[PDB]
């Protein structure tokens, strides 16, 4: 599924993410836009054999198992595939873990380079929230 700006905001909110670990809702819509274009079915292979999955592009070397990344720790205890479903529950649940470990949303290349320190509230401007 390819989410709408607004609709994802609403949903991430419903799912406990507005100000989770101190990150505004916008920080999240932002990261997801530039990470997957609101498309939950997105995947991308990195050079190290790992692959990125879903709306929030969670990695398989650490967070989820997709049965073809060796180094692999499945800290989220979910099959990668789960993170591609039209329900974002699994992805949020897992994203909560990632963001709490230690590096905040720095764990996400794209948030850091294209989201961090910009007026992220602009992503939920217009929304019934």
């Amino acid at each position: 599924k390819v989410f709408g700006r607004c609709e994802l905001a609403a949903a991430m909110k419903r799912h406990g993410l507005d100000n989770y670990r101190g990150y505004s809702l916008g920080n999240w819509v932002c990261a997801a836009k530039f990470e997957s274009n609101f498309n939950t079915q997105a995947t991308n292979r990195n050079t190290d054999g790992s692959t990125d999955y879903g709306i929030l592009q969670i990695n398989s070397r650490w967070w989820c198992n997709d049965g073809r990344t060796p180094g692999s720790r499945n800290l989220c205890n979910i099959p990668c595939s789960a993170l591609l479903s039209s329900d974002i529950t699994a992805s949020v649940n897992c994203a909560k873990k990632i963001v709490s470990d230690g590096n905040g949303m720095n764990a996400w290349v794209a948030w850091r380079n294209r989201c961090k320190g910009t007026d992220v509230q602009a992503w939920i401007r217009g929304c019934r929230l």
